[PDB]
């Protein structure tokens, strides 16, 4: 079997994207973020807070013929931006791009921390992480990807981000027509139960290459690029003007500016991120103070190679016995 969906971005700044997700008899179609860094799929619902949804689509498992509530299952997570939630686990027919998969926990929110509620676009997460992340207790939960790997004609996904436009999730298949030239296959650390891999180095616009080891995750629930803060001074400095702003939270640059592009290294491959991909816009609005999508990981403890750079590739996620990722121009 196979799937594939259109993800979409939930704003003009790719701050995240929504991929379309049917769960349950009849269908109750969210909209859903595919984090590569989780592991939980979990929806606002009908036992959310009712103060705690404010435009979300929500998922009511009574009105599933379907739906098996797993007896004594709870979940409680908390992402690396400091946003959570929590609640009690389903078990369902959960459909994605036209791949379905039966059994699969459904997470409902009883809590929804405040980032969530405040933002009407996102349904739920749809984490694409390796299962051992998975939050549910005491019985642990596989996600979609696990359990429909057995199905996939190939036991893969790609991720294929938009830069302000819409882009794919395939499942089981790679669409050779997505990419231009070769994907690069690189190796990947399950042992923190990420998709964490070794970047080879960078380069700062037309600058010459940095050859340097840079371990980070592929996260496409992450918004921006995390990366060490030496590579993060070497690119802002190339932008005059910009200067990290603990006030705001990182760096900022001149919105007059012209960002240049930022390169990063998949072995012997070279993925060129343009520069207009690294301007979050004003950081409020009206400034003439832009924040930059290029920031330190210092204090996070992980580098993240989050939309910022995926979105300027054609990612595969190869779920084979021993996984590794690959990536491609396009």
């Amino acid at each position: 079997s196979t799937g594939s969906a259109t993800t979409t971005p939930i704003d003009s700044l790719d701050d995240a994207y929504i991929t379309p997700v049917q769960i349950g008899t009849p269908a109750q179609t969210l909209n859903l973020d595919f984090d590569t860094g989780s592991s939980d799929l979990w929806v606002f619902s009908s036992e959310t807070t009712a103060s705690e949804v404010d435009g979300q689509t929500i998922y009511t498992p009574s009105k599933s013929t379907t739906a098996k509530l797993l007896s004594g299952a709870t979940w409680s997570i908390s992402y690396g931006d400091g946003s959570s939630s929590s609640g009690d686990v389903y078990t369902d027919t959960v459909s994605v791009g036209g791949l379905t998969v039966t059994g699969q926990a459904v997470e409902s929110a009883k809590k929804v921390s405040s980032s969530f509620t405040e933002d009407s676009t996102i349904d739920g997460l749809l984490g694409l992480a390796f299962s051992t992340l998975n939050t549910v207790s005491p019985t642990q939960q596989k996600t979609f990807f696990d359990n429909a790997k057995a199905s996939l004609d190939s036991p893969v996904f790609t991720a294929d981000l938009g830069y302000h436009a819409p882009g794919t999730y395939n499942f089981g298949f790679i669409d050779t027509t997505a990419y231009t030239g070769s994907i690069t296959y690189t190796a990947v650390s399950t042992k923190q139960g990420f998709w964490e891999w070794t970047s080879t180095g960078y380069a700062v616009g037309s600058g010459t290459f940095k050859s340097t080891s840079i371990d980070g995750i592929a996260d496409t629930g992450t918004t921006l690029l995390y990366l060490p803060a030496t590579v993060v001074s070497a690119y802002w400095a190339q932008v005059s003007g910009a200067k990290s702003s603990s006030s705001v939270g990182g760096y900022v640059f001149p919105c007059s500016a012209t960002l240049p592009s930022f390169t990063f290294g998949v072995g012997s491959a070279r993925i060129v991120i343009p520069g207009d991909y690294i301007d979050f816009g004003p950081i409020s609005t009206g400034s003439s103070s832009c924040f930059g999508g290029i920031q330190s990981s210092a204090g996070i403890g992980i580098n993240i190679f989050g939309d910022v750079a995926l979105k300027a590739a054609f990612v595969v996620f190869n779920g084979a016995t021993t996984p590794t990722l690959g990536f491609a121009s396009k």
